[PDB]
C-alpha cells in the first residue's frame, strides 16, 4: 500500500499548482509535522516539474522551494536529502523523460541562483 504521507505531500503539491498559493501550502506541510519527511515534499515536487510541459509547473515549483527555505519550513539537510534522490533517480527519470537531464540541470542553477542550494550541492548535480 502506499505510505499515507506520500499521499498528503502528493495532494499537498497537486493543491499548490492547481492554486498558485504559496502560504497554503507552507501551512498544510506544517500540519502534517513531519519535518523529517520533507525531503519527500522536495523529491516529489522535481519528479512533477521533470514530468510537466511547458515553463509554469518549473517556475512554480522554484518558487515554492524558495519560500520554504526562507521561512525555515525546509531545513539544508532536507533540502540535501530530496536533492540527493533526484540525483540518485534521474538516469531511470531521464529513460522515461527525454531531456530530463537537461531540465535538472535548469533547475539546480536557479535554485542556485536564487541562493537556496550550496555550492556543493550545485556541483553534485550528475
Amino acid at each position: 500500500p502506499v505510505n499515507h504521507l506520500v499521499k498528503e505531500i502528493d495532494m499537498l503539491l497537486k493543491e499548490y499548482l492547481l492554486s498558485g498559493d504559496i502560504s497554503e501550502a507552507e501551512h498544510c506541510l506544517k500540519e502534517l509535522e513531519v519535518p523529517h519527511f520533507h525531503h519527500e515534499l522536495v523529491y516529489e515536487a522535481i519528479v512533477m516539474v521533470l514530468e510537466s510541459t511547458g515553463e509554469s509547473a518549473f517556475k512554480m515549483i522554484l518558487d515554492l522551494l524558495k519560500s520554504l527555505w526562507k521561512s525555515s519550513t525546509i531545513t539544508i539537510d532536507q533540502m540535501k536529502r530530496g536533492y540527493e534522490r533526484i540525483y540518485n533517480e534521474i538516469p531511470d527519470i531521464n529513460l522515461d523523460v527525454p531531456h530530463s537531464y537537461s531540465v535538472l540541470e535548469r533547475f539546480v542553477e536557479e535554485c542556485f541562483q536564487a541562493g537556496i542550494i550550496s555550492k556543493q550541492l550545485r556541483d553534485l548535480c550528475p
